[PDB]
């Protein structure tokens, strides 16, 4: 049960990422995190395969809207989230 | 391709309220809400038909431009079963 | 029943605007909004005439304290506020 | 011209607490509170007589300057019926 | 010199979650939590033995560097009676 | 019963200051304050002597981690805090 995240500059690029990820595979949206400097992180949860597929599609879709600052998959054993 | 989310991201809140007003008066769109992400950035979100949403965002963006900076303008067509599920809310 | 707003860089310029607007005409102070980057929006509600008079006086008074970033009147039919 | 609001806006919180202390010890002014607006900006607000408020803000600004940056210093004379009504509180 | 606090401060949240994961898998350290201070800065805090904490922070910092910027890496040895008392929590 | 504070750029430098202050003298940690721009203020309370000793040690320790923006002691008569 992996965690996946797309970090963007702008919220529009983050919602675009969230839409692309959930349509792409069997992943559940955990939520959003605002850390300032116009930075928003979109977090998904699901099996490793579904998470890797979702983040690649979420990053590719956000890229067309705004600047993607980070794309990452953590195949974890939600304790690690804020 | 029937249901959609629309957004106008501005630098300044006045430009965002101006966008929200122009959107709802220009097309058959319902205001979902606002989001503050820091750096003076505010996102205005609307919901309605893809055609209505594309028309609202173009009018929202044009009206906000007269007040402040518009940083982003975007339309996301949605499945219609859980249109608002992808929003932070 | 119009909405009026003065957006400033600095809070002192915003409180100065709020004071000038409420003394100028029959307008009710809705509140303040902080959006970061030192930006503060002062919002008033009242009839269109009273709102246009208040915002012109609020902008002119704030100008003497700090930098006014936006001045606007919306003659609306509070649903549109955050 | 009898009741007034006073403010000292600083870059840094230490300079703001230093201003608040200098204000209350220098003149017959009551501390209303603080406001954080981002960009490291903090506003200290005082209430009292116009004369006392002008004297407190000058001492608050001078004391804060030794600690940090002072971005704004201002006095607003108020009607006395609803002195604090204009504040965000 | 037995109990310690460790921290990795990053620009970006993804780099912070990556640090948190690398820390807990690399050494016998417990994740305390996160702190957002603005400017896109996030601090990840761990608790454990001084040796384990120095090993976790080095692995957390190295793993975060592959994702984003690491702004600070630090180890604070603690008395063991009230290890977490100094944290903002 | 004085107030003492160390203002830093970064949270790590602030926690380092808090640790150095509490070990240095008989001072109680009031708390932390985040004002944005990566600025964090660490506040202590105790007798004037203990507070002056704590802030000097807290500033010296933070200096080795990050940039200290302010160091100050107020020998007060907690009303003055946010």
């Amino acid at each position: 049960e992996a965690l996946g995240m797309v970090e963007t500059k702008g919220l529009t690029a983050a919602i675009e990422a969230a839409d692309a990820m959930v349509a792409s595979a069997n992943v559940m949206l955990v939520g959003y995190e605002k850390i300032g400097l116009g930075l928003v992180t979109v977090i998904v949860r699901g099996d490793v395969g579904a998470v890797k597929a979702a983040t690649d599609a979420g990053a590719a879709a956000a890229r067309n809207v705004g600047e993607v600052k980070a794309v990452h998959v953590i195949p974890r054993p939600e304790k690690i989230l804020p």
